[PDB]
């Protein structure tokens, strides 16, 4: 099983699934091999009913699509549509939160409210919305209206791009025509230009993709902003992760998906029905997190994280998962069929994300609390049904310190320098105690033994004094392997980084260091990392493509992750990816994405499947940035 | 060559291309066979980087996608993305026209203006925009603003759906949750729900697709509305079609693509530079049309149509095409490479639709006339270069009567009944002189010998007294085979239909009939057919799914055509399609689209590759509708 996952709890459930005959994501992957080489290389097009068209990577015909589309065009069109789909996911998420905030402050959804007034006012100031003499609900109404207006064309560009990046970066992007005009406008324009008989120039197509990736960045940043207003900005929290957080004696309820508009309510309501859970023979309701919805409630409430991404089915294989409450994105639809064998109640809640065989509960913000009680009562029933059955919960979990929003990081640094909090961090970059910053982001992918790239790369970077931050299932991988436990700082961290994490931790009255890796939240919360390094850029008076900052989507899978990697490149970052996207069938497209885009944005993709090589390449990228600043390395 | 095209002019150029070694769309199709059966059946998914995934239509593994996506889900997600891409094309077109109208009436683009004041005022009344006491430019500004607002969520649904369909139809659709909230909103939501780990229920997915197809209908109707305001509502015109409209002695300039915002200017400006063309040794500038941009200027100005769709490369093979002026959609990118051998100057004009190897001229409405003169001067140069070369223009063309906008059809009928113009048409449906109405729409497709399905089906329907209307390349196929020449009414039409076309034509002072087939315009002008049959429904007091009206996308290709076919079904029409979309790999999805969707919308797809069988099935559908009205048949 260690060829499938490096997580020992996942390995134990893989053994249980095998002897019980339950097919897993790894079994379905094995049944897919050999995968189609045209699709893997990107040399396949189905954009019209004259297709499907394919191009042989090498050899004889077919050499060109039926309409005349070249390899370069077919590859760039497919990539562009992946970016648009990712942008559609992150901005559907943000749009939902914008409608929720509007409903809350219009008196139409009383379970939601302005919880972070300070964040509301700073966002309003950032957008140019007046606050002086204005009532909070009216400021919030204007912020929500501004968020919805960024989805379409108007007299301004997308403000959740132009107001969140360094001004010099906005100017570079504007010069190349890369600033999005509207989030859904850009998504639709990608879909149009990539349809048959439209854009057929690789460079033109890819420039469109870069602009659409910034529409995705806007949706991410808007989602984080709105979630913080509604549910609170995260601050440091202590909790646990991996399958051992399940409790045989409790009603185990997983929140799974991305949008915490309902799961945040699930968390608060579950506390109230403790006695009702006790009446059925449970110690209580044990809410646990899967994927990014789990990250959201981990960051804000310390809800323990059960598992992530590729291994999500193994939480049900324990026999102890009474309910899985789903919203949307990254949910393997296999969970609906596996539920028949494991007894889990799988519940969908969102109109546009249903799974055949799962029970649906039509969540509405107006009725959020009643929905949560109906959902939780289905879980309590399910706990009752497994009275006196054996469950196999692996006795495996790690300690997780998390909650490092950008505000929290700045506050932590402010204990070393009250009026200039970023300066202690920059001081330690300059003197070499911090070599640079690496963001780990994105998914697991069944093609890669689960977590192997994240942990192998993180171990090498930490030894070399890199400050490592992480989001989404990159944070999930690192948390499940102990990288968010401060007890492991001595083992994992170079002496310079250890010195800095210790100094910051001791100044925050901890008696010990910050954890080896800083958990910055969910996938939309990659926007928090942007806010941090944008602040660092603005304090140094340089653009992002001069900072020693890199990103690694080390095991990425989802179209959302392709969007994120692409806007990481667009805002100027060297961006490692650990699974090749379908681009190798066009050398000109590969060359743009790995080399010549540097001349446009200063960022670039680093394609490297071998994680030890990837770490060396990321260190090289960091050290080159150090040299360009005249720093030793 | 008659296995490739039924058009004799196309056959002659196919012979020329063969002996000159110029590869054609048919050669590239042959080089693609056998095409991939997973793609052809729809059992392939590339929506995440764990793919590509495929499912064997029959036999052993793989049976399911790696994430657990079933055949039903994979097929429905792929179809939904095709619909969204089509909606993105038609509404990108309409959005461009909305910005052009706004610029024109703000004094920023003086080459554009309100040409159809009556249409402006009727659209404003339809939208609920006040006209009394308002200045035309202010009414137009409000109409343009309303058009742009339909792209995003707001306090009303998409008005270019809810105000253009019969009220009973809007109620049926609203009950099923099918009314779009915003055009680009629906496109983005499709892209989101079809991304990995999201919607995984075939019925839910397909309902989303139906709603997105109505977003496409809105873009079509908005595009026709705005084009008529800016350039004039079409009225009956006489012109010619096929390659023989090229003139060896003239500067032959093709306008090609879909959006006539520039080609309409090309038409008017070309008239002015006649003397400048004469100075270079031409008789003049001969503007000819390809594809829907050609249809637009054929409908409004009688510009002759050169060719269409699959055969577009053969216009250049003549050696006499001096320029091809491109905007976007349905342009084979092969034209840019074929130009090197034929001497044609291929010119792109739209920022998001470039072709490597083609010259680009950045069209802007503000500078429309100067751009046209620069473009036309490139064509005049090219004419000069082919001084004293042999060209091979097939001496083959047909006469084309066209310009049957819905307003023109109603006006024609008004000569038989001034105060109740639809009544003479309904009178003749009831008494059997008109069996029913069939709309031919959509593309040619290299899989089908060019025009064979359109003409075979049209011949059988006309003999059976069906009133036949046509748009896009369906109109192109029928026009190139003589179906828009009133001299062929005796040969083609049953006695009842002949009687009606003659009576209408004689009442319009023609001395002869309307043509056998009524050309209703471009692909967005399928919206005109909707306006006609919606008017008929409202005059009869029934919904569209009770009228003897059907549609045939007999040789369809483009994602735009998939969108159109889907909204034809959604508004209640039996809709024949002549090339299978990638759905046969899921029997449940095929059953929804061909049968059970009847229970939702009253419309349904008729899958029939054999055109004689297709005609029999369309007649059966018409006659069933007749029976449901209690009419003889
Ligand atoms: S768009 Fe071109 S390459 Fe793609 S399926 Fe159609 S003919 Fe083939
Ligand atoms: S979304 Fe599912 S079926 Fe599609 S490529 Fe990814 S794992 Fe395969
Ligand atoms: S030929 Fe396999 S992905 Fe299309
Ligand atoms: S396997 Fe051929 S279309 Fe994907
Ligand atoms: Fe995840
Ligand atoms: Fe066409």
């Amino acid at each position: 099983q260690n060829l499938k996952s490096t997580d020992r709890a996942v390995q134990q459930m893989l053994d249980k699934a095998k002897r019980e005959g339950i097919q897993t994501v790894w079994d379905r992957y094995e049944a897919m091999k050999p995968q189609c080489g045209f699709g893997e290389t990107g040399l396949c097009c189905r954009h019209c009913l004259q297709g499907p068209c394919r191009i042989n990577p090498f050899g004889d015909e077919p050499k060109v699509g039926i309409c005349g589309a070249t390899a370069e065009v077919i590859v760039a069109r497919g990539l562009d549509r992946s970016i648009a789909a990712g942008a559609a996911g992150h901005s559907g998420h943000a749009k939902h939160l914008a409608h929720t905030l509007k409903k809350a402050v219009q008196g139409k959804a009383a379970s939601y409210m302005i919880k972070d007034r300070t964040k509301l006012h700073s966002i309003a100031k950032r957008l140019g919305i007046p606050t002086e003499g204005q009532k909070d609900e009216d400021i919030a109404l204007e912020v929500a209206k501004a968020a919805l207006a960024d989805f379409h064309e108007k007299d301004t560009p997308v403000l959740w791009v132009t107001t969140v990046l360094p001004p010099s970066r906005v100017k570079v992007l504007s010069a190349h025509g890369l600033i999005p005009a509207g989030i859904d406008h850009e998504i639709a324009e990608i879909m149009h230009r990539t349809s048959m008989g439209c854009d057929a120039d690789a460079q033109n197509l890819l420039l469109g993709g870069l602009r659409c990736s910034l529409a995705d960045l806007a949706g991410c940043y808007m989602g984080t902003d709105l979630a913080d207003i509604l549910f609170g900005t995260p601050a440091p929290v202590v909790t646990e992760s991996n399958l051992g957080v399940l409790k045989a004696d409790a009603v185990n309820v997983a929140v799974h998906g991305h949008n915490p508009v309902l799961s945040d309510i699930i968390v608060s309501v579950s506390k109230e029905m403790e006695n009702e859970a006790r009446a059925a023979g449970a110690t209580g309701i044990n809410v646990v997190g899967i994927c990014c919805t789990g990250n959201e409630v981990l960051m804000r409430h310390g809800i323990p994280a059960c598992t992530h991404s590729v291994s999500q089915e193994m939480a049900m294989i324990t026999g102890a998962l009474d309910a899985m409450i789903l919203d949307y994105q990254c949910i393997q639809p296999s969970v609906a069929t596996i539920a028949e064998c494991t007894g889990t109640t799988v519940i969908t809640t969102m109109e546009m994300s249903k799974i055949t065989g799962a029970t649906h509960v039509n969540f509405a913000e107006e009725a959020a609390v009643e929905n949560a009680k109906q959902i939780l009562r289905l879980a309590i029933d399910t706990f009752k049904r497994r009275k006196g059955k054996p469950v196999e919960i692996p006795n495996i979990k790690t300690k997780v310190v998390a909650g490092f929003s950008t505000e929290a990081i700045i506050n932590a640094l402010s204990k070393l320098n009250a009026n200039d909090p970023l300066k202690p961090l920059i001081d330690n970059v300059v003197n070499g105690n911090i070599r640079g910053v690496c963001l780990f982001a994105g998914c697991n992918n069944v093609k890669v033994p689960q977590d192997q790239n994240f942990t192998t790369i993180a171990r090498k970077l930490l030894k070399q004094n890199v400050l490592v931050v992480a989001t989404g299932c990159g944070a999930g991988a690192l948390m499940r392997h102990g990288f968010m436990d401060p007890a492991n700082v001595d083992e994992l961290c170079g002496d310079g980084l250890k010195a800095v994490l210790t100094a910051i931790g001791e100044a925050n009255g901890l008696g010990g260091p910050l954890p080896p890796v800083l958990h910055m939240g969910s996938c939309v919360d990659n926007s928090r990392a942007v806010a941090l390094v944008a602040a660092l850029a603005n304090r140094l008076g340089v653009d992002l493509d001069r900072l020693p900052v890199v990103a690694s989507a080390a095991e990425w899978m989802h179209e959302k992750a392709v969007a994120i990697g692409t806007w990481a490149v667009t805002i100027g970052l060297p961006t490692h990816i650990g699974v090749l996207p379908p681009i190798t069938g066009s050398l000109p497209v590969t060359q743009i994405l790995t080399s010549s885009v540097k001349d446009i944005t200063g960022g670039y993709f680093i394609h490297e499947l071998d994680p030890e090589t990837a770490a060396d390449k990321l260190l090289a990228a960091i050290n080159e940035r150090r040299a360009g600043l005249g720093l030793p390395w």
